[PDB]
């Protein structure tokens, strides 16, 4: 089991900056749709909870991946999380 | 007779925060589908309806979690329904 | 029957300063997703209306604080309303 | 035969402000849940359909407080139709 | 013979709110199968046709039971039947 | 005599759920057959009376079964019997 | 005798995802045919009784199937039985 | 035996992108009806589900088109499977 | 001889509510019993044949009231045959 | 023959605005329950089968003002049909 | 023989979309009851059944016609059977 | 066969000015309520696939018309098709 796997009911209350986390998985997991789709929430929290909805299709290079970026952007956020 | 098989009727018609309670439970009493179906319904008294049916499954340790979210989110109302 | 939920119809459509009548009650009677959730409206009517969409998991606890910061903004309105 | 019963046809593909015309019922004809049901439509023509659809349970009561709020409400669409 | 035995002719065509009304007879008169054997019509009037098909097993506590939820949903309709 | 042998014509015009008054007694008392054959009525008085069509072969073992699953599904109507 | 087989009374008013218990046994037990049959029943607890009429051409790899993918379903529900 | 007709348990539970996968077949296999009864289930496992009750009528050009837009779409999942 | 008992062969082919007009003679005419016998058919035609073949214990009163509700219900169809 | 009742294998698969086209016929041939009924299809092409099913009970008046109301919804169609 | 005559047992466990092929069969072959009846099986591949039921009275005109459509709707099962 | 209706599963993914190539067709081709109900999706792929949903009800006229409009507004696309 991995790392967000298992803590899904706690990012998806704090993140913020949604769009620049956004950006660096662009080219590589999700195609252009799936990108587009997330804009028609509007609120910080629902946006996450979308982007979660699709950890079906994940395998270990993408979920990485996701880590990844999560790690670089708050180096704060998954430490926190990450002691516990 | 367990605190919600009795008062049922009376939750139906009073929670708001559907989402944050639904949260809590996703990750051991029931899996991706159960908690996929709910959005199907779109308002707010019909959607817990249909969680209440799936209670014909439910044993004490789900019962009492299900207690305990609803005791975590909302300090007044089963204060509420409590005291009488 | 209290006297927010007797006037509620002409309340929705004359309450101005929104922003500060909002922020006194973060701390005691809603969580941070309710008051996150207002600013989808964007427009003046609209999000007072949200706000009464709660008052079905209100008890005299949430209405007399309502109450009390509503004479505490505007000492004209509720002035206004109360002689009638 | 009343006003609005014949005209039925004529009103759902006209009437522009929904919300301030819901608004004046709310205390006395409807409950909560009808006022609830209606935003699921989430276009004008539609929502007023819905609406009719409880004129099965209306009398003079309910029919003449319609009439009146859409009298109120707009002085040139009610005259436009009384006309002809 | 009851009011609701009577005048079933007239009920059948103009009863709307069929879920609350289904609500609150849950607890004592019917048991849970046929609670759920009610969502197979999905129409306003066959819906409520079902339930009277049930009408050969009930005595006084039931019919007096149904006759008391639909003076509290309704304080209009069984007015307007019980004048005539 | 027994209870359910003196009120034979009483019953076949009363019971309404059926099935599941046929669920209870499938282990102990009667084979499949006779199970399976109930389905060709097709109608809620008829379907009852096939049943009393294999008292012929019942004994106290079968007969005071029988009342104990018509008393556990309806606590009214058994009552309502033995009263008079 | 095998554990479906005494129990069959209490798993039929219990079992909620029938879908998603019907799909595992797909590829080796049972044909196309009955896999679509199903459908018609359109309620949770009749669909699941039709499949136990299909006990009659079951061995030990069908029952054990079965047995199979309800514990992998549900670990609660078969642990509870199991207990007793 | 084809890969889609083994593997058909897999593929119902992680397929996401049904709405840009339903896009590329329309040309050539299916009429525009098939195209338009999908819409009804509304819910990402149910819809899949009902494609796959059409492969009755495929054959090797059908099959290898489905197999062929499903491996442009994902180059992570049909690898995925394809390897066991 | 009756109008209805001349044309016998003429509406069994063109009647298509039979539910509302089988309501309206429910109190008087016919008993519980025929009214649930009549949803076996399952077809329109079908349905209404069964009704004709209770025309051996009919008089007056009762060929005079299916009249007056087939005049009630179909305004047109009545008139049709009535002018040849 | 008339028109409807010549091309009517045409018709039901382009007729687009089911509702605007419903709408008129409301007032003067059908009444409510027919009206109502319709919902339950959803979708476009299967809806307007079900209409044709009451062509049964239509005279001159009727299906006349039918073809009325598809010329004044649709001056394209009508007269793309006519022309052949 | 004809060729629906000898491939009896291999269309009727393919065929899906029976409304289309039963649609542009109406005008010509047969009357408006047999096209009703169809509907009552409710499933895919009994429907079909009963159709051939009726090739007691066919010639050569409505064999060839039902070949025609059969070929229409499907160019690819037609082509199929035939080849072997 | 026309330009639009074969490479219509290139335009859907690609064409941005929804608002103004909508806008040249409003007076002649579709009436007020196709205008309507476009502005329901709320998102750039999904808006002008329900405009394809009505190619039912087009002739030379109206895709031509579309035609003409789409290539008075881009300049660089219609001509990157006709090229290939």
């Amino acid at each position: 089991l991995h790392f967000v796997d298992q803590y899904r009911e706690q990012l998806i209350a704090r993140v913020t900056s949604v769009e620049v986390v956004l950006d660096k998985l662009h080219g590589q997991v999700l195609s252009q749709e799936q990108y587009e789709r997330v804009l028609a929430e509007n609120t910080r929290p629902s946006q996450m909870r979308k982007l979660f909805s699709l950890s079906q299709s994940w395998d270990r290079k993408c979920k990485d991946g996701l880590y990844q970026a999560l790690k670089e952007t708050h180096p704060h956020l998954i430490m926190e999380l990450w002691e516990k």
